[PDB]
């Protein structure tokens, strides 16, 4: 009984009319994970032009979820078994961490 967040980076090749099918698709995605999304986070990152400088281009989804964490490896799996998917990372949802004291 817990809740995570999901981190999923997608081949951000898709013209715009395809992209507006992802809306749907992702959307029946959270369902199939079995979780309710809590919030739902933009990240709309910056894909590079040809020259190259700023962050790398991708798509990184962050929602809040209410699933077990048994279960998420069985939902996982089936997002790195799909095309679009390229990888699938999941973190335990908690305070940040970093050494500057």
């Amino acid at each position: 009984m817990r809740r995570y967040e999901v981190n999923i980076v997608l081949n951000p090749n898709l013209d715009q009319s395809q992209l507006a099918l992802e809306k749907e698709i992702i959307q029946r995605a959270l369902e199939n994970y079995g979780a309710r999304v809590e919030k739902v986070e933009e990240l709309g990152l910056r894909r590079l032009a040809y020259p190259i400088a700023k962050d790398p281009q991708g798509y990184f989804l962050w929602y809040q979820v209410e699933m077990p964490e048994d279960r998420v490896n069985d939902l996982a799996r089936e997002l790195r078994i799909r095309d679009n998917v390229r990888r699938v990372m999941v973190v335990k949802s908690q305070e940040p961490f970093l050494a500057n004291a």
